[PDB]
């Protein structure tokens, strides 16, 4: 009978036909049944510890001050978290504390019993594993929700003292609590053995040693709670902060519930994917994209059921690791809940939210205990409609126990305030219907029937009330002010009535037009790149950042309440907690806003990577409601995200400071002769090494290429360093070389466009490696670009940018002054520009239309200056139209030019094996004749390229030249041809010699081939032109160099150059730094050169010295630690250290071209940690910036 097996079920908590089967078994006995599933219930137990337990909480009691600590592990965070679980890891933990018990297995056992009393109830693999206690004079405790539990006993505090150590502790895992504890063995030997770390480099010992220490000074330093900036007042450690107040800590326990576990990875989409390989084994894109989520308990068959759905909607109808399904009437999307909080993390961030859950729960149990804990789960994050699917039902006989499971589950339900009595339960098997059964087949085309009405459908983003994110205001002459945005949401008809709510009192106006790059509409649609004109509204009256919708639609708060997550460090986020004064900034959609937190009832610390319900209240208001997502940022960076639940009712620095770094940075240091010469000869001798004699020498030095690594590195800083030193006095050198050089870039290419045209060696005897391999280029070269430049392929890859044009100076240089002046042309190219214009209703004026260019001089060496390219500004759009085609283009060779990361690394690979050289170009873009060009290029190329190009040029000298090349370096396209051709080129020579056609990698004048491919390489380019060098071209050293990166033998051996004559304390600043960073191992000098440091340090201004912030965070100031820096000031949890800025004053936009600009971007951005996505690109501000010096405040953390 079934009125009597719910008796019995509702006094255990076992299952529903292990209640009913037992139950036949004592033929009907009520008392019987129980006792005998007793017994028989500890094999459940024993089957069940085959699985990993991973979640679990930690729990901690002190009785005046002796205390204890215990983690009991189960598999599921929503377990861990549940009615019952809690009540017997508090019994556990509460007579573990008066009877004490320190050794493990006593109360494992003396619980045991009641411990296959839970695995049968639940069904998880519960095991309390470790255990210990702690007792000093005065021992405190710190809880983080539950997840990890520290214990810390110290001999000589108060309470307010160990809260907060317990809490350091709690959020830094010292593992030992003074840095002498060391296992002196865990260290006789990681110093013997990092003592070669650095002794084959071929430092000399007494190097390694003070090196190795030094570092393992720190190692220990750091990982010990005295050499542990406190949590709180990081600019300290514990160290002090314990020995300034009367105390010391005898002690200290933290456990984390989990650690050391493996609990091997879990990948939803495949696993069900390769479950299912078993019964594998028998115009309307307009459609919603609803999405839904299987929550329940781990084998009840939320996995076994995702699959059925799958085979079965796939022999029934057509089509963030989420698996997805078809139905007739729309499209779904399906993901598991395999713990409470990791959920939430996935809804908050916006990986993957839910608009309709579905509980799979297996009525061969019914409901189990924790099944509130996962409709909790639902209830929080607040999913609108859950559907309830009963597994495995063909194991009931009798169909009373089944309304009896559902009577179970119905109320669970409403316990929650969900509809628990109208929802929809289907009950049928999720295995009998991958076996291809239609009586059980059916249930799940039931289950996928309540899909397509019961979740209902989520409104289209172009049906709510408009709306758009103002990214910009221009104020468009004869046209009246104009913002530029994306519509996030609903349509705006030219002529309506729009607001301008946010930052400032909710201002109103009207559309006065709806305009794109190209077309002109009338109406702008939501998802759509538009700018809007408007009228009756200046310029100054409109922020970036304030929305532009309908009237009434949204309103400005400055109160709410939210739910973020903020970033683990591993996720880039902060490596360290944050407490009660948090004062960070709030993106949202478009704009940065700084706000002030409170943390809610009872949480005081927060950490890297958990979760977080907290009170935002922002300094401004801001257009919002429930819904909107928004990033929780810091001085650029993001450490959070978070979204918008209720939106509530709504309510240091210094003078001489700032003012006193301010003049020191200024000021101008000052010293007798070159100081830059003599930072580097105390340098050298600082290494042993005959110190330069004459300015003569720092340039014509050569390394030798022996000496053991670190004989080299420093041979090599040696010659390089000084090399490009533009002050060297003692010099008959000038620029006139440059164009002298540039000079004979054309006497050759002429040369070379003659010796292109005329092969016919009157007989049929000869054939040379050269003819050869430009017909292997012409060839290879034709297969991967096309037979011409489509246009789909120009107008996305066709854009302004960067300084110089022919009409613009470096001053003029931003993209909008080229959209702001008209801008020359070509004569040839004169057409693009009328097909450009012909697509836009904005005027593409020209100025002049010439086939001139501008031949220059910009500084580079000390014993030669540089010859470079102003091009017409028209061609130039158009010469980075084929330059990013090219671009993309050149990636079916594995080369990819965004990426010079792949082509150091390789340098590197040659530096130990000695297979791929480096080959570098002398005159490089300024050799490729117009001879080879064509005879690679398909025609219908080499024509929009001979179109494009500069025919003439203009010099300085007033005089003329018609070009022999077919570019110049600073041509828009000039970099990605140079590259093909040599890829080319290299690629075929690779084929002549039967080697990988794979290993030539590229990117502009620096290439890398196989070391044999080289020699021929060299009569191959010697024959079409280029003058390769010799010198700087390795094909066998221990050393290659490319892209910066240079190597020895495996090592970096790069060094770093002294540019300028240095005279400001910027310029020290940084020279300093670059020795920080060419000679540290991880924030560890070695003494020959930190004694060179040291020294020059001192030749700052003195608040100089000590002003310090991490790496790679600029060179306005010195690299060092930021926990030392005395200027320094935490704010609102954030350290906020000072650099050296450039000074700049504002200038004026030209607000159309800055506009022009803006709405062409647009359209190329329409023509293309999961955060990113709330993040814009910004608008156009300009300066001319002075010589003087500034200071801003940045963000930073201590590393
Ligand atoms: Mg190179």
């Amino acid at each position: 009978t079934a009125s009597l097996v719910k008796e019995l079920r509702e006094r255990t908590g076992a299952g529903m036909m292990d209640c009913k089967k037992a139950l036949t078994e004592a033929n009907g006995d009520i008392e019987l049944a129980i006792e005998n599933m007793r017994k028989s219930g500890a094999i459940k137990a024993a089957k069940k510890a085959g699985n990993v337990a991973a979640d679990g909480v930690i729990k901690t009691k002190i009785d005046g001050n002796y205390g204890i600590i215990l983690e009991v592990n189960c598999q599921t965070d929503f377990v861990a978290k549940d009615a019952g679980f809690q009540a017997f890891a508090d019994k556990v933990l509460d007579a573990a504390v008066a009877g004490k018990i320190t050794d493990v297995e006593v109360l494992k056992a003396q619980f045991e019993e009641e411990r296959v009393a839970l695995v049968a109830k639940i069904g998880e693999n519960i095991n309390i594993r470790r255990v210990a206690a702690l007792e000093g004079d005065v021992l405190g405790s710190y809880q983080h929700g539950a997840r990890i539990g520290v214990l810390v006993a110290a001999k000589g505090a108060d309470e307010e003292l160990v809260k907060h150590i317990a809490m350091h502790v709690a959020a830094s895992k010292p593992e030992f609590i003074k840095p002498e504890d060391v296992s002196a063995e865990v260290v006789e030997k990681e110093y013997q053995v990092q003592l070669d770390i650095a002794m084959q480099s071929g430092k000399p010992k007494e190097i390694a040693e003070k090196m190795v220490e030094g570092r393992m000074k720190k190692f220990t330093g750091e990982v010990s709670l005295t050499g542990q900036p406190f949590v709180m007042e990081p600019s300290k450690t514990v160290g002090q902060l314990l020995k300034e107040h009367n105390a010391e800590v005898t002690g200290f326990i933290r456990f984390e519930v989990g650690e050391g576990i493996e609990k091997v990875e879990t990948d939803f989409a495949a696993e069900v994917a390769a479950m299912s390989k078993q019964s594998h084994m028998s115009f309307e894109r307009t459609k919603p994209h609803v999405n839904v989520g299987t929550i329940g308990h781990v084998d009840h068959g939320k996995t076994t059921l995702t699959a059925a759905i799958t085979t079965v909607l796939a022999k029934t109808y057509g089509g963030t690791s989420h698996v997805e399904y078809d139905t007739p009437t729309r499209h779904y999307a399906h993901v598991d809940c395999p713990g409470h909080a990791d959920y939430v993390k996935n809804m908050i961030t916006g990986a993957a939210q839910m608009d309709g859950a579905i509980l799979v729960v297996a009525a061969t149990d019914g409901p189990m205990p924790q099944t509130r804990e996962h409709i909790l789960l639902g209830r929080q994050v607040g999913v609108p409609y859950i559907i309830v699917f009963l597994n495995k039902c063909d194991m009931v006989d009798d169909e009373e126990l089944l309304e009896l499971v559902e009577m179970e589950v119905r109320e669970l339900l409403s316990q929650y305030d969900f509809p628990g009595d109208d929802t929809p339960i289907v009950r049928g098997s999720a295995l009998k219907a991958l076996e291809g059964d239609a009586e059980w087949e059916a249930k799940i085309l039931e289950l996928a029937g309540f899909l397509d009405s019961y979740i209902p459908e989520p409104e289209r983003a172009i049906d709510k009330p408009f709306l758009l994110p103002i990214e910009d205001v221009f104020s468009i002459s004869g046209r009246g002010t104009v913002v530029t945005g994306r519509v996030e949401r609903g349509i705006i008809k030219v002529g309506e009535e729009v607001e301008i709510v946010g930052i400032k009192e909710t201002q109103k106006s009207t559309c006065t037009g709806v305009e794109m790059f190209r077309k002109l509409l009338d109406e702008g649609r939501a998802g759509e790149n538009v700018g809007v004109l408007l009228r009756g509204i200046k310029r100054e009256e409109i922020e970036r950042g304030q929305v532009l919708a309908k009237p009434g639609t949204i309103k400005p708060h400055t109160k709410f309440e939210s739910e973020v997550y903020i970033l683990s460090k591993d996720e880039g986020g902060r490596h360290t907690p944050f407490f009660k004064g948090y004062r960070p900034q709030f993106y949202f959609r478009t704009t940065d806003v700084t706000g002030t937190i409170e943390l809610p009832e009872g949480v005081e610390m927060v950490m890297p990577g958990d979760n977080i319900k907290m009170v935002v209240t922002l300094i401004h208001p801001i257009a919002m409601d429930d819904g909107l997502r928004f990033a929780i940022r810091e001085g650029g960076r993001t450490v959070g995200a978070g979204v918008v639940a209720k939106v509530l009712s709504g309510a240091s620095s210094r003078n001489s400071l700032s003012a006193q770094l301010r003049r020191a940075a200024n000021t101008r240091i000052e010293v007798e002769g070159n100081l830059a010469l003599s930072i580097a000869n105390d340098l050298l001798l600082a290494y042993g090494q005959s110190p330069f004699n004459s300015e003569a020498e720092c340039i014509s030095f050569s390394p030798r290429f022996d000496g053991t690594p670190d004989d080299f590195r420093i041979n090599y800083l040696k010659a390089e360093i000084m090399s490009k030193y533009d002050d060297f006095s003692l010099g008959i050198d000038t620029e006139a070389v440059a164009w002298e050089k540039f000079l004979a870039a054309e006497a050759e290419c002429a040369l070379t466009n003659a010796r292109l045209y005329r092969p016919d060696y009157s007989e049929d005897f000869n054939f040379s490696l050269g003819e050869s391999c430009i017909h292997m280029a012409r060839r290879k070269i034709a297969k991967l670009i096309g037979d011409v430049p489509s246009v789909e392929g120009m107008l996305r890859h066709c854009r302004f940018s960067g300084g110089a044009t022919t009409t613009n100076n470096r001053s003029y240089g931003h993209p909008s002054f080229k959209f702001a002046l008209p801008q020359a042309c070509t004569p040839r190219a004169l057409k693009y520009v009328l097909a450009l214009r012909a697509s836009t209703h904005f005027d593409i004026r020209i100025s002049d239309i010439s086939p001139f260019n501008k031949a220059v001089t910009v500084p580079k060496n000390s014993k030669t200056d540089r010859c470079i390219a102003i091009e017409p500004g028209w061609n130039m759009f158009f010469q980075l139209g084929i330059g990013g085609i090219l671009r993309d283009r050149l990636r079916c060779w594995g080369i990819d030019l965004n990426d010079q990361t792949i082509n150091q690394r390789r340098a590197h690979e040659g530096s130990v094996t000695n297979n791929l050289a480096t080959v570098d170009l002398s005159a490089a873009s300024d050799s490729i004749s117009l001879a080879l060009c064509e005879l690679l290029l398909p025609p219908g190329w080499f024509e929009v390229l001979m179109d494009l190009r500069s025919p003439k040029g203009r010099l300085p000298d007033g005089s003329v030249v018609t070009y022999e090349k077919i570019s110049s370096m600073g041509n828009g396209y000039t970099f990605e041809l140079e590259s093909l051709i040599f890829a080319s080129l290299a690629r075929s020579v690779c084929e002549i010699l039967d080697l990988d056609s794979s290993e030539v990698t590229v990117y502009g004048d620096d290439i890398i081939l196989p070391s044999c491919a080289v020699p021929a390489l060299r009569e191959v380019f010697k024959y079409v032109g280029f003058t390769t060098n010799t010198k700087k071209t390795f094909s066998e050293g221990p050393f290659r160099e490319s892209c910066g990166k240079h190597y020895y033998s495996g090592v970096d051996v790069t060094p770093f150059y002294i540019r300028h004559r240095i005279v400001s304390p910027a310029d020290l600043i940084l020279v300093l730094n670059n020795l920080y960073r060419w000679a540290t191992i991880d924030g560890v000098w070695d003494p020959r050169a930190h004694s060179v440091y040291l020294k020059y340090r001192k030749l700052l201004p003195k608040q100089l010295q000590r002003n310090t912030i991490p790496d790679g965070y600029g060179d306005g100031a010195l690299v060092g630690s930021v926990l030392i820096n005395p200027f320094a000031k935490n704010r609102g949890w954030i350290r906020y250290v000072p650099v050296i800025t450039d000074h700049t004053r504002d200038r004026e936009r030209a607000e159309l071209g800055s506009y022009l600009y803006d709405l062409f971007s647009r359209c190329l951005s329409e023509s293309n940690a999961i955060d990113q996505l709330i993040c814009r690109s910004n608008p156009t501000k300009i300066s001319r910036s002075t010589g003087k010096f500034d200071i801003q405040y940045i963000a930073c953390s201590s590393r």
